[PDB]
């Protein structure tokens, strides 16, 4: 009965809701894994099709990471601008770490469209280089074995951060910052596992993996525009034009 103790059930309980797959799946189906013919037949995809599926599953994501802030407890009493802020900085970001749940370091493949399969699935995009940089980023961090619990509380101060540029109230951002950095102290202190701060990706390698990532994608959308089941009209305006 800490409020502290509260905040980590409460962070963890959103992330449950809007974590899309269960862990117990994505392990389950890493035997499922995609033959020849069926890599090949992604291979043979035209550039745009797998550019439109994509463009879905990473919407759907951003999705499910928009509604994980919005159940944290603290976030929805922030005003309109500061919230915007921080999930534009922050939203894809979280999007790349939850990958490392559907990434399969033995065999480098990642849970895609119902199996697993190598970043050779992609190639009729012609990212090869973003795709590397992905896989190489999700296997950095599925070494560490992280928990469901790791992955909620880490991927909430990603997007509680008071240093982002343009925020309105730094103070009632830092407060929930404070909260939520010792929530997640707490948690490895009592789960044997600080052995991970020391291995966590440096604030830089994430900022930059995702900004080549949203530029990519907005290039993308440039010469092909998808149509977005959009839900969040102040964020939406800021990414798409
Ligand atoms: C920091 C952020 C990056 C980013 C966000 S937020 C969103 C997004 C999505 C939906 C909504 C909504 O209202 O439903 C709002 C925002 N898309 N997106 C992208 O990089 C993106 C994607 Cl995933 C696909 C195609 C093109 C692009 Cl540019």
């Amino acid at each position: 009965l800490t409020e502290i103790e509260h905040l980590v059930q409460s962070v963890c309980k959103s992330y449950r809701e809007t974590c899309q797959l269960r862990l117990e799946d994505l392990l389950r189906q890493r035997s499922n894994i995609f033959s020849r013919e069926e890599v090949t037949g992604y291979q043979r995809k035209s550039m745009w099709e797998m550019w439109e599926r994509c463009a879905h599953h990473l919407t759907e994501a951003i999705q499910y990471v928009v509604e994980f802030a919005k159940r944290l407890s603290g976030f929805m009493e922030l005003c309109q601008n500061d919230q915007i802020v921080l999930l534009k900085a922050g939203a894809m970001e979280v999007v790349l770490v939850r990958m490392c749940r559907a990434y399969n370091a033995d065999n480098r493949t990642v849970f895609f469209e119902g199996k697993y399969g190598g970043m050779e699935l992609f190639r009729a995009l012609g990212c090869s280089e973003l795709i590397s940089s992905i896989f190489d980023f999700s296997h950095s961090l599925s070494a560490l074995h992280f928990s469901e619990d790791e992955i909620a509380l880490y991927t909430a101060l990603v997007l509680i951060n008071a240093h982002r540029p343009g925020l309105q109230e730094k103070r009632k951002v830092e407060q929930l910052q404070y909260n939520l950095e010792l929530a997640f102290h707490h948690h490895l202190h009592k789960t044997h596992r600080q052995s991970i701060l020391a291995k966590l990706p440096p604030k830089g390698k994430l900022r930059s993996l995702c900004s080549q990532h949203v530029e990519r994608l907005q290039i993308f959308q440039h010469l092909h525009p998808i149509v977005v089941q959009a839900a969040f009209p102040p964020l939406y305006k800021e990414l798409f034009s």
